[PDB]
């Protein structure tokens, strides 16, 4: 699925073909998706995963940005590192 995620006043808005689909989450500052999951960074520095608009899990700390790539979630921290997570488990830092 080709979905676009827009963060608006802390909420995640999902769009498909320019059409609004759903809105969920709160206090979000950044988000990314691969069409299967949406990973979102909270103002408190956590990563929240959503699946079909439903909260799945929360992990990480000091997060400021996020990217979903090939089944991993790459979390950029306020310390300037990338922390790679798989299924919510910290795997490596670089």
């Amino acid at each position: 699925m080709a979905i676009v995620v827009k963060v608006v006043n802390g909420k995640i808005q999902e769009f498909e073909n320019g059409i609004h689909k759903r809105t969920y989450g709160s206090n979000i500052v950044a988000a990314d998706t691969d069409g299967h999951i949406v990973a979102a960074v909270t103002a408190k520095g956590k990563v929240e995963e959503f699946e079909n608009g439903i909260h799945k899990r929360t992990y990480g700390s000091n997060a400021i940005n996020v990217q979903v790539s090939g089944g991993v979630v790459a979390v950029t921290t306020s310390k300037g590192k990338v922390e790679e997570y798989k299924n919510g488990i910290h795997k490596r830092t670089y």
